[PDB]
């Protein structure tokens, strides 16, 4: 915790859009300095905690310096929290349009979006979560499942929202707030 | 090649799934030139393609057991969903049950599906390669029929048959299953020899 002050932290992720968000959802005065190195890291099957812990332990082996990773899950309550940690693949095969069709046989259109950051130099996690409902796609297409996730309290999806608004209310925000709050 | 090295020897089928073991032992009769010893370890599986998952699972089994080793992974793949849930079928069965796995295709017209079963065999030496053996049955996902004995069987009706895996007597399932097709490749491999 205190050890990482003013240090360099290699943030490892291939995803340009999430990195771009993570830079923006903080700034001066985040104590450390981040450095993006794109590496396509291989994730395990199971629970987001276990996955994130292991994903981080994998990054440690390859970078060896101080390191940070993250995982995002889109979890449908109708489907016991699935696709959850496998969302990436469902998005690859179905796209947002299809993700809505996936719940066509269920009344419960509700869901939640989970974001789990993992840190190393004993691994520590920082979790953020937003509840909502899965709808027919509305808005821009340039970032994953945003078009079909309508968060609770709002009449527009994450894709429709101006990035500024999303960055204030999102699952990522919730997690990043833990990360920042941990230092000071 | 490794066929020669493993013939007559002990191979450890490392799996946590007993029903799956029960079917392997009833498919391979007294007709197998090697001896199977089940050892229950529940192994972690990577995300990705079926082959690379199988390979890696084996290599993990190799680390924990040290002798010759056999592992396997089963997939249930819906064509409407581009081969999903596929290798992550466990977790969908676990949450949705067969009734739910049907409902999953409710808004999709295409009910066609296939089950893929991959076996992965290693000698024990981690440096030389893992040999793979697939089999795949085709069918469609239907409203659950039969009896909840084994996993997703009630909702899978194979092509050319009018009843589901669960409705079939276990003897008929073992004559036509994805796992039978894969163990055929394993028995093809051995029995190229004498
Ligand atoms: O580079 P890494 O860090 O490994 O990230 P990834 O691309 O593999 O992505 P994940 O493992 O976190 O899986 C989440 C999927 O959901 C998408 N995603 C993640 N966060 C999102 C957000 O806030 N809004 C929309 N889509 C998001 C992203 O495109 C991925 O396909
Ligand atoms: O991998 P191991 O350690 O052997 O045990 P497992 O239960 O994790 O096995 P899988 O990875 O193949 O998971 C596939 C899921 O589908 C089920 N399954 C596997 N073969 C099946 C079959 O032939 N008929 C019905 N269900 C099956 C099984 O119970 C799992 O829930
Ligand atoms: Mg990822
Ligand atoms: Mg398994």
């Amino acid at each position: 915790a205190a050890s990482l002050v003013g240090k360099k932290i290699v943030f490892v992720t291939g995803n340009a859009k999430k990195l771009e968000e993570v830079v923006q959802i903080l700034g001066d005065k985040f104590p450390c300095t981040l450095v993006a190195q794109k590496i396509d890291l291989p994730e395990y099957q199971g629970e987001p905690d276990e996955i994130s812990i292991q994903k981080c332990q994998e990054a440690v082996r390859q970078v060896q310096g101080p390191v940070l990773v993250e995982d995002t899950c889109l979890c449908f309550n109708a489907l016991g929290g699935l696709p959850g940690p496998y969302i990436k693949w469902f998005l690859e095969k179905l796209k947002p349009e299809g993700l809505h069709q996936l719940l066509a046989g269920f009344e419960d259109k509700s869901a939640y979006a989970l974001c789990t950051f993992a840190l190393s130099t004993p691994v520590r996690l920082f979790r953020g979560r937003t509840s909502g409902r899965i709808v027919a796609p509305r808005g821009c297409q340039d970032f994953g499942w945003d078009p079909c996730f309508q968060p609770d309290g709002y009449e527009q999806t994450y894709a429709e929202m101006p990035k500024a608004e999303k960055n204030a209310v999102s699952h990522r925000f919730r997690a990043l707030l833990e990360l920042q709050e941990y230092f000071g």
